[PDB]
């Protein structure tokens, strides 16, 4: 297998990448970050809802603790609807389930994915506008 399927029935998945277009709806951001895998729970513990596989369970932080996300400004944020963690994705997880996926991670940099959308967001780059 050099490079992807091909010589058969046009059916090889293309999509894009690197450029994006289509500006987001309702202000949305994405804010990847590293937590520190030390305090047996980043500090922080996700709150939500599973649901059925029929519904949406975006589980959220709600209990941040104080005593990490000090080596690059906050890393964390309340309510936000991380999507998944160094190493637990919430979209197919439940509640419980998700936050026991991250606990039992190693020791070191845990890679969050946030993504804030709706009102409620101060960060549209203001250090510096022209």
């Amino acid at each position: 297998m050099p490079d992807l399927n091909s010589s058969t029935d046009s059916a090889a998945s293309a999509s894009a990448a690197s450029d994006v277009s289509v500006e987001s709806t309702a202000e949305a951001t994405v804010c990847t970050v590293t937590l520190e895998k030390m305090s047996a729970g980043l500090g922080f513990s996700l709150e939500g809802g599973k649901g059925s596989l029929h519904g949406d369970k975006p589980l959220t932080i709600n209990r941040i603790f104080k005593g990490a996300a000090s080596e690059q400004s906050e890393t964390v944020q309340p309510g936000d609807e991380i999507l998944q963690l160094g190493g637990t994705a919430m979209q197919g997880l439940t509640r419980f389930e998700a936050w026991n996926i991250i606990k039992a991670l190693p020791d070191g940099p845990v890679t969050i994915v946030i993504r804030r959308k709706s009102l409620q967001s101060k960060e549209t780059t203001a250090a510096g506008d022209s």
